[PDB]
């Protein structure tokens, strides 16, 4: 009844106990009371991250009870707001004062807590990662009680402690820098490698945000452009291939969503990729079909309900500056299409696409010592289309393998760095102990976060299993 589940059920936990503060003053005492019994209290917003970096079968602290908007900076155009709200909620109260974040991650429903502290991204060549919005935060540690960090107050520490993984305290007041509430348009359009490589360097810095969407086993990128704003084809045209492949494989059909639709069709067979490229090139003519234009809000055109069940594994890595760009994001795409080709790897779509800026959170994935870097970010994916136990366990092996090649054919070449939301530990103790290295020379700041988690956190209370086989 009180297990928690993220939203593709690949991870659940039972927490021995389960705190729920109403205000800080009560977080405070919880968080003293933990430290003095030296009993885990794994900080969690909406549970949501794919390798379920907050669960604890000991014990978990959740602020979704403190949820308020403190202040809004009219000025600065800056939000105060109680960690435990979450992106919706902070979209939702800027409305009336004209403010929007400078990004968003996909789904409104993660908490500001649980976005900052993995440092989370969007897509804008020019747009750092979520952490570099924090201005300032309030953070409720075990050695030390409630502390204030900022650019101004102890900066070192509130580089470190904004995307700290849940490791160096609750936070539980963050000030984000917000921009102007704004709509975007949204240019859809489909291309091939060709025409994809010869815009490339001009449409990332022509475009605020740029999103590709890499089709397998075609020669089908879908571009996703969106700016501020100053032969149509039916749904059921749009379905039609997909429709039609479905019928043709041994079976209400029109009820079903693109997504549901892609679902049922990978679930024939999900791991036979004669029959995943007849998946994939379906899913390009629904693309092909879906070429246009849209106009929203920015949370409305830069947000998406997703909704599937799914392995993800995403990485950043360096593609030079604004100024000196690098070929390093292209030339990973080729390489990865030869990969799984090579391999035969029953890859679905999409293998998504996007960039940041650099940040300066040393934890970030994308840290960088220079603000106008540019990271992309590459996410792959296989599908969880049912609940057969057994076509999951098939579907997680080859995920897991999928993801090794790609680890150990290109990650230290392109000097990748995983998401910290979708890394998963190995479970083999010398690919532990590899990954604890890696993580050394992928972050810079490794050894600093664990002299900070020394120093804020000696008991220990703040980290899970998965905080431990990461940074011993
Ligand atoms: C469908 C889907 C789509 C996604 N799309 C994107 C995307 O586009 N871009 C992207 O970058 N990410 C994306 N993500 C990942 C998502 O942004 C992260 O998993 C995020 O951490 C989820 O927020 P949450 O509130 O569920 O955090 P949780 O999973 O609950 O927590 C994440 C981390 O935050 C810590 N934490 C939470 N609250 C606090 C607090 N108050 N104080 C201290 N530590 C705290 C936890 O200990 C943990 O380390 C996606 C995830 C899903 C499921």
């Amino acid at each position: 009844e009180h297990t928690i589940t993220n939203w593709s059920g690949t991870h659940a936990v039972r927490p021995k106990r389960f705190f729920q503060p109403e205000s800080v003053e009560e977080l405070e005492k919880i968080v003293k009371e933990a430290h003095e019994k030296g009993q885990k209290i794994r900080p969690v917003g909406s549970g949501l991250s794919p390798n379920g970096l907050a669960f604890s079968e000991d014990g978990m602290v959740s602020l979704a009870l403190m949820d308020k908007v403190l202040h809004v900076d009219k000025e600065k155009k800056q939000v105060t707001v109680q960690a435990g709200a979450r992106v919706q909620q902070v979209v939702d109260a800027l409305r009336p004062h004209g403010l929007t974040l400078q990004n968003f991650a996909s789904i409104s429903e993660q908490q500001i807590g649980g976005f900052i502290q993995v440092g989370a991204h969007g897509t804008g060549a020019r747009i750092p990662p979520v952490d570099e919005q924090v201005v300032s935060m309030k953070l409720v540690t075990p050695a030390k009680g409630t502390i204030e960090l900022s650019e101004e107050k102890d900066p070192e520490l509130f580089r470190l402690a904004r995307c700290g993984l849940g490791a160096l305290g609750v936070v539980t007041e963050v000030t984000l820098q917000c921009v102007p509430r704004h709509k975007l348009l949204e240019h859809t359009f489909v291309a091939t490698m060709k025409e994809v490589k010869k815009n490339h360097e001009k449409l990332l810095r022509e475009n605020k945000h740029v999103r590709y969407m890499w089709i397998p086993y075609t020669d089908t990128v879908v571009v996703v452009t969106c700016n501020p704003l100053p032969p149509q084809y039916s749904e059921d045209e749009k379905l039609q291939p997909l429709r039609n492949l479905l019928r043709e494989a041994a079976p209400e059909v029109s009820g079903l969503s693109f997504t549901e639709l892609r679902d049922a069709l990978l679930a024939v067979d999900p791991l036979d990729t004669e029959w995943v490229k007849r998946v994939n090139q379906a899913e390009a003519e629904f693309w092909k079909r879906s070429e246009g234009y849209r106009v929203g809000w920015s949370d409305e055109i830069l947000g998406f309900d997703c909704g599937g069940q799914q392995w993800v594994s995403e990485v950043a890595f360096p593609a030079g500056t604004l100024e000196k760009p690098s070929a390093a994001d292209l030339e990973y795409m080729e390489e990865l299409m030869r990969l799984i080709n090579k391999e035969g790897i029953p890859a679905p779509a999409p293998i998504e696409q996007r960039w940041t800026a650099g940040s300066s959170s040393p934890m970030s994935p994308a840290y960088s010592p220079s603000p106008d870097s540019v990271f992309s970010w590459v996410g792959i994916i296989m599908y969880l289309p049912t609940e057969d136990e057994e076509q999951r366990k098939a579907i997680t092996e080859a995920f897991r393998q999928y993801r090794k090649l790609c680890e150990t054919r290109l990650w230290d070449k392109y000097g990748a760095a995983e998401h910290w939301a979708k890394i998963e530990v190995p479970e083999d103790p010398e690919e532990l102990e590899a990954l604890r290295e890696r993580l050394r020379k992928r972050y810079p700041g490794v050894d600093k976060f664990n002299k900070a988690r020394r120093e804020l956190d000696p008991k220990n209370i703040l980290s899970n299993d998965m905080i431990d086989s990461l940074f011993p």
